[PDB]
């Protein structure tokens, strides 16, 4: 994973700038078709939350936008999965 | 009350974490196509699974409760692999 | 009820152009102590379903959970309007 | 790819009558150790994504991880045939 002032989702969020470097161990991204980009992130466990973008029109397609967006919606359920762990609350307390 | 969905019925895995690891499943009408399920574990956390048939004519409230309990399920079973109980259910059969 | 009233349709002119032109009705349901349930409905009466849920239930507040969940369904239902081709209707006004 | 290799076709008359009628292409790539994206277009090259993930990560098949992505993104695309009352036209073939 590269560093957090890369994507714009977690220069304006908080929660997912504390999520992405404490608590994921590795975020790919792969451009897996003319408009959509995939992104994986993985915990210490190397379980995986994967998030998605598709841009509508395609001749507008860029890699930094489609991943800062793939990774937004990939952390939206990664926070899923900490609230269902209690997890949640340690990165609460730690902003 | 796992013996009145069907797709607990026909699913042996969704049955055993119906009967184990779900603490209620309440279900609600949002819409005249739409039914929503909530399924909450032993921790209240909420697990939402909704349905919608194509056409409103055809709503059956019995139909639209096992649509959305079975999609509920397939999203708790995400969870359980998250934190690793899944396998304790795969170990129970 | 009127665009005025939602946060995310005062924060996003997309979103409130969608709400204002494409969206028939727009109704909010407390499905659990702390999921909020909105169902969109467009001018055919296809059902866009967006949810929210607070993490701590005691500040389940109505008018946030109604937001949330709204903003959400109409993230899903401009993936409608880009398959039908409408979302570029929407661009242009 | 031919609607015979993917199992969740050959149980749907629904799901294989969209994939021969509707869709034009489906790919798939593994985009990690558990985890398989398919993505479906259609004629006008609008793109449905679904997705895998195998809970044991020795257990990994590329078939069943390509026939239950396909079968996700299948899912996803009949909402759109559904929207656009496109699913009508399917049911009028099976
Ligand atoms: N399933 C599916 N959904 C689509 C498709 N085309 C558009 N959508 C949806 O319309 C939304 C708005 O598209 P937009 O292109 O006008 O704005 C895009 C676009 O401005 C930007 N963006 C995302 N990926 C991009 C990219 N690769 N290049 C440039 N910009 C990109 O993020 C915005 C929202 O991304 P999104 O994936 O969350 O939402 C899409 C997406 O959910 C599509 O072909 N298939
Ligand atoms: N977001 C959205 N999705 C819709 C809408 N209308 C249909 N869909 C989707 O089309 C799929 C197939 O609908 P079907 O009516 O032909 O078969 C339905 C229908 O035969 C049955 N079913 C579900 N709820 C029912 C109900 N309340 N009454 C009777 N039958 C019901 O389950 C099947 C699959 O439900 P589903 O929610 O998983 O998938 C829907 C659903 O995802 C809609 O208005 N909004
Ligand atoms: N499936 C599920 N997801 C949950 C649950 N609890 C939390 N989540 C997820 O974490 C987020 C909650 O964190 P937050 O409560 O601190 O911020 C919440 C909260 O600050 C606010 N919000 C939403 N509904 C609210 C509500 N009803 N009351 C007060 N605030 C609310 O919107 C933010 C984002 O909501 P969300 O639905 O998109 O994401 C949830 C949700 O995806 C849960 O019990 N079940
Ligand atoms: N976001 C996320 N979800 C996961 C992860 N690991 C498991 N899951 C979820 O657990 C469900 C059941 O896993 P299973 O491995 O015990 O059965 C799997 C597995 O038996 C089979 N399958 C799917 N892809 C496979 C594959 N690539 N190889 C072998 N089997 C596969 O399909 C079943 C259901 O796939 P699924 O993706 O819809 O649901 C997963 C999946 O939603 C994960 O790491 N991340």
């Amino acid at each position: 994973k590269i560093n957090a002032e890369n994507f714009e989702c977690l220069r304006e969020s908080k929660l997912k700038r504390k999520v992405y470097e404490d608590l994921v161990k590795e975020a790919t991204f792969v451009r897996v078709s003319p408009k959509s980009t995939v992104c994986v992130v993985t915990d210490h466990n190397s379980f995986e939350v994967i998030g998605t973008s598709s841009v509508y029109k395609v001749e507008n397609f860029n890699d930094e936008i489609g991943r800062d967006t793939a990774l937004s919606q990939a952390l939206d359920s990664f926070i899923k999965f900490l609230a269902y762990s209690g997890e949640l609350s340690d990165v609460l307390e730690n902003i």
